[PDB]
């Protein structure tokens, strides 16, 4: 029944999910000036380079690029995690203008959209295992600003035509997700959750201070999306991003500075 409307958004979901008004829920305002620098923190460690996707899919929420993790391949590891996490899917959030569309805020400053690089603890055998674990998953968040246009979105942007609708996927292979990541590997981290049903709290956030650019054609084509299914009134995807959430008992470290 959810999505991001009126009758079935953000503020209705904890109705399905109680879970929304939990104690560890995301995504969050971070605020730059009461996040701890940790100087125990490790450098991230994103290893792409034998990265495989397999397809992409409109999901009726947004859209999902999924890779082949049935390897190990596309790792996530140093930082604030313990473990090996291997790359599953990544997909965005995005807004109606270019002043709104991130989850995740900074210093309440709403970036046009926020690109999520999902990753699952290794310990734990697949995905389906790991997102029911308190530390299953490790998402990478970049925020995205209307500028330049980044040259290695232009696959992503120029497949969307073939997946309008909700239900529909294409072919997409060989697509390479170093070129979606900014210079900086610096970051801010904390513990949360899924940013859609069923919100489970099993994410370590790790988002990045550098916001990629992205030309505003990029951002256009996203919005020519639809929520809908093929054959129904036409509701562009837009505004697919649930706001920030209370931080609770919750500490935000920095990596920098
Ligand atoms: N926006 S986010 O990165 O926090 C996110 C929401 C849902 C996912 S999931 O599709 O991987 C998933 C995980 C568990 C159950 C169903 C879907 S990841
Ligand atoms: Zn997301």
């Amino acid at each position: 029944h959810w999505g991001y409307g009126k009758h079935n958004g953000p503020e209705h979901w904890h109705k399905d999910f109680p879970i929304a008004k939990g104690e560890r829920q995301s995504p969050v305002d971070i605020d730059t000036h009461t996040a701890k620098y940790d100087p125990s923190l490790k450098p991230l460690s994103v290893s792409y380079d034998q990265a495989t996707s397999l397809r992409i899919l409109n999901n009726g929420h947004a859209f999902n690029v999924e890779f082949d993790d049935s390897q190990d391949k596309a790792v996530l590891k140093g930082g604030p995690l313990d473990g090996t996490y291997r790359l599953i899917q990544f997909h965005f959030h995005w807004g109606s203008l270019d002043g709104q569309g991130s989850e995740h805020t900074v210093d309440k400053k709403k970036y046009a959209a926020e690109l999520h690089l999902v990753h699952w603890n290794t310990k734990y055998g697949d995905f389906g295992k790991a997102v029911q674990q308190p530390d299953g998953l490790a998402v990478l968040g970049i925020f995205l600003k209307v500028g330049s246009a980044k040259p290695g979105l232009q696959k992503v942007v120029d497949v969307l035509d073939s997946i309008k609708t909700k239900g529909k996927s294409a072919d997409f292979t060989n697509f390479d997700p170093r070129g979606l990541l900014p210079e900086s590997l610096d970051y801010w981290t904390y513990p949360g959750s899924l940013t859609t049903p069923p919100l489970l709290e099993c994410v370590t956030w790790i988002v990045l201070k550098e916001p990629i650019s992205v030309s505003s054609e990029q951002v256009l084509k996203f919005r020519k999306l639809n929520f809908n299914g093929e054959g129904e009134p036409e509701e562009l995807m837009v505004d697919n991003w649930r706001p920030a959430q209370p931080l609770k008992n919750r500490q935000i470290k920095a990596s920098f500075k």
